DNA sequence: CGGTACCCGGGCATA
DNA sequence: TTGATTCATAACCTATAGATATGCCCGGGTACCG
RNA sequence: UCCGAGCCGGUAGUCGCGCGGUUCAAUCCCUGGUGCGGGUGCUAGUACCGGCUCCGCACUAUCUAUAGGUUAUGAA
């Protein structure tokens, strides 16, 4: 449910001209931005001390200890028996820590809230990446140690032979997460390949359920996976193969929203007692700092403002949260046809790289929105160019260019790469203490607004204030092949859901291999021309590219006799949104998706 | 000079 | 869908988790008394 | 290492066509849009009325940190 949003609006419009409470939360900001992330170089650097005998086991007392000592050392004074124990423990290396990097110790007053939200913050990351990256990372490693890629290149393909192979890898999967108890026999006739790996996967000690299987353990007690991962990355970085990132450092030096309460409210910016803060209503106190008369404090579906932001300096992310907080397949078009049949007008979208939306629709107005517009609205590629150039004039890129892996288990490695960060750790901090890394993504922010505030008018302008988007279902979503830019896929359905337009999936499957005027696809012809590569550094070296977005039908109804080409030439984006519209019409019609795009 | 008791602000804990 | 190994700093995207407030105490100062 | 969109043709619903011609749109500064009125500012000939610009009435628009893949750059 949509229990919380956020008006994102600049600073300079969200608080009233007072240069001391201004100044007063950038202050606050960066104290706590570098208590972050010099928390987290302290956790890594406590991991990988202690891991000499055993890891450790990281808990919200772990992170929140070792914040507190790096704020206060040795001065906090932790009441309860976990806490003071985790102290004890962690106290020794903090102090060895900062004198490494030189971490002055800030000491700062009134941090309850701020390290709390650091630690729940810093807690998340841990256990996102557990859970995301640690079934996919054992899977990766059991088919780099199996060498698929090597047994794919040499050995012949769509063969009985290796399709036994396959098999046999389909089924060990098994065994590896459990699902399936192995038989004597059956480990008795692993191969020495099949027997080292599954040592090994046993070797991480994974937990296991008794009817379940093992991604249903990593969903329930994620944070017991953390051990395993870390003995994972170890292998991975002694097996040579490219490291990952097992604990997650922020590492980045730009400065980051902090999050920023009633509490941080009177204790840093209003700088007034929690006696008098009590006597003054929420709202009253907060209009001493914020124009809540502005439009991005007003209430929406019942939301309001109720004392709750993150700031960067330059853009303040106003949050809304509703009363009832909790106080601290179906997307298809198959299913959704009646929604179709009622909307004024429907209008089919085939995503690309290039061509992020190439819509089209009934009345045959053809309309599309292409990765060229995007970058030239949204400005990320003039913006990465001013950033290159900033970093060419300051010679940062140098200086970041020889900063060793964060991502390595090895201690002194760790301390080489610690001491270089420290060596022009000034030079980099004020380079991007500058605003324009901040203005940046505020500017961003309001031109990627702009560009889909602009390409919903000129969508609905085209096709009318009421129409129904039905969109294809390939989404390249987290990964990404290789030699390929990034392309929104998948947020386009938020987008449209934001501004109350209907979209609906629909497959993709074999829709540019067939020709609308006759329905078939043996006469479709691919790559059949060839020119020299697009992209200009291929260019002068000379490469040649085949055409992909160009198809073209040899059947010869399709052709005409003055013709010469002796095919009808056709464009894949212009294919495929015909192909949408002939199968968005067979299904209103109730005869259902074409037999011609049919799968197997 | 020496000792007792109350209030305020902040530190720390927990839903 | 569309092109033909290791590291770091940005970005784009995608996915995950979290998105504040009240109470106890303690110690340091002050008022009061002997 | 580069790139806006529409229209007319070579094309016949064709190409990252570094194919030809033509129209307006953005490069700084800016949270975005939607329906109401006013104030007068500009746009048109005598209330006809469309458009651009501000004012304020109310409906709507979730961000943050981290990891992964990729891109750009700097190193290998
Ligand atoms: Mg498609
Ligand atoms: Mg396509
Ligand atoms: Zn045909």
């Amino acid at each position: 449910p949509t229990l919380h949003t956020c008006n994102k609006t600049s600073f300079a419009k969200a608080f009233l001209p007072n240069e001391t409470y201004r100044q007063r939360l950038l202050d606050y900001i960066a104290i706590i931005h570098q208590l972050a992330d010099h928390a987290s170089h302290a956790l890594k650097f406590y991991i990988l001390s202690t891991s000499t005998s055993s890891f450790p086991v990281v808990h919200e007392d772990t992170i929140e200890a070792i914040l507190y000592l790096l704020n206060k050392g040795e001065a906090w004074h932790p009441r309860k028996e976990a806490k003071k124990a985790w102290r004890d423990c962690l106290l020794p290396y903090v102090q060895r820590y900062c004198q490494i990097v030189g971490f002055i110790h800030p000491n700062l007053r009134g941090e309850q809230q701020s390290i709390n939200y650091l630690t729940v913050s810093m807690m998340t990351n841990l256990k996102v990446n557990v859970q995301e990256h640690f079934m996919q990372m054992l899977l990766r490693y059991i088919n780099l140690r199996f060498d698929v890629k090597g047994q794919k290149q040499r050995l012949p393909p769509k063969s009985d032979a290796r399709k036994a192979f396959f098999t046999r890898l389909r089924y060990l999967k098994s065994v590896f997460l459990f699902d399936v108890v192995p038989e004597l026999e059956f480990l008795d006739d692993l191969t020495p390949l099949e027997s080292e790996v599954l040592e090994e996967i046993w070797s991480l000690d994974l937990p296991f359920l008794p009817n379940d299987p093992l991604a249903y353990a990593i969903v329930a007690d994620p944070m017991s996976f953390f051990p395993a991962y870390c003995k994972l990355s170890g292998l991975y970085e002694q097996y040579g193969f490219q490291r990952f990132s097992a604990i997650p450092l922020r590492r980045s030096l730009i400065q980051s929203h902090v999050r920023i309460d009633t509490i941080i409210l009177y204790q840093h910016i209003l700088c007034i007692t929690r006696r008098d803060a009590e006597t003054v209503e929420k709202d009253d106190l907060w209009m001493r700092v914020c124009n809540l008369c502005t439009k991005a404090f007003r209430s929406r579906c019942g939301m309001h403002f109720e004392g709750s932001i993150t700031t960067d300096g330059a853009s303040v992310s106003v949050y809304l949260k509703h009363p009832e907080a909790d106080k601290y397949k179906a997307l298809y078009v198959e299913n959704n046809l009646p929604a179709c049949r009622a909307a004024e007008n429907v209008v089919v979208i085939d995503p690309n790289k290039r061509d992020i939306l190439y819509c089209q629709d009934s009345n045959g107005t053809t309309f599309r929105y292409t990765a060229n517009q995007r970058a030239v609205e949204t400005g990320s590629r003039r913006f990465a160019k001013r950033r290159e150039a900033m970093k060419e004039e300051a010679g940062v890129d140098l200086i970041e260019s020889r900063i060793p892996s964060h991502k390595t288990m090895n201690l002194m490695d760790f301390t080489r790469y610690l001491l270089v960060r420290r060596a022009d750790w000034d030079r980099r901090k004020e380079f991007y203490s500058h605003p324009a890394h901040t203005r940046w993504k505020w500017h961003s922010f309001i031109n990627r607004q702009k560009s889909e505030s602009d390409l919903i008018s000129n969508m609905r302008n085209k096709y009318g204030e009421n129409f129904t988007v039905v969109m294809g279902d390939w989404s390249d979503a987290g990964r990404t092949a290789r030699f390929q830019t990034s392309s929104k896929t998948k947020g386009w359905r938020t987008l449209f859901k934001r501004n109350r337009i209907d979209c609906f999936l629909l497959d993709e499957y074999k829709t540019s291999s067939v020709c609308p005027r006759c329905s078939s696809s043996e006469f479709v012809e691919k790559k059949f021309k060839t020119r020299p590569h697009s992209r200009p550094w291929r260019r002068r070296e000379g490469k040649i590219e085949k055409v992909h977005g160009l198809l073209g039908c040899t059947n010869p109804n399709c052709l005409q006799q003055a013709w010469t080409s002796g095919m009808r030439y056709w464009n894949r984006d212009m294919l495929s949104t015909c192909n949408m519209l002939l199968i968005v019409r067979s299904m209103l019609d109730g005869h259902g998706r074409p037999e011609v795009f049919s799968r197997s």
